[PDB]
């Protein structure tokens, strides 16, 4: 399912993610619209090391889901990749906050840092009551 703005922006809300870890709605909105353009289908597989990416954040099968098809899997969410996958982003989430408790944080994803990190997102909750 493709999310549509505001709509991810009130399941995030209500899912305690606005300031999990200091961190606001708008960051986390930004980060799944150029991770994933809201897409909870979204998969990018990896040749280089044999890994890929779930879901609407993107969540690496490396270390965090198990796909039962990458090498050194770690599976640090105790949860299959294909959950990752579903309409609903509950399992999604709670993975996602296990992720940024590690020390890199939200900077772990490139894409973040490269568009989000220190400039102006307000627009990605703009006009969404949250």
């Amino acid at each position: 399912k493709v999310f549509e703005r505001c709509e991810l922006a009130r399941t995030l809300k209500r899912l305690g993610m606005d300031g999990y870890r200091g961190i606001s709605l708008a960051n986390w909105m930004c980060l799944a619209k150029w991770e994933s353009g809201y897409n909870t289908r979204a998969t990018n597989y990896n040749a280089g090391d044999r890994s890929t990416d779930y879901g609407i954040f993107q969540i690496n099968s490396r270390y965090w889901c198990n796909d039962g098809k990458t090498p050194g899997a770690v599976n640090a969410c105790h949860l299959s990749c294909s959950a990752l996958l579903q309409d609903n982003i509950a399992d999604a989430v709670a993975c996602l906050k296990r992720v940024v408790r590690d020390p890199q944080g939200i900077r772990a994803w490139v894409a973040w840092r490269n568009r989000c990190q220190n400039r102006d997102v307000r627009q990605y909750v703009q006009g969404c009551g949250v």
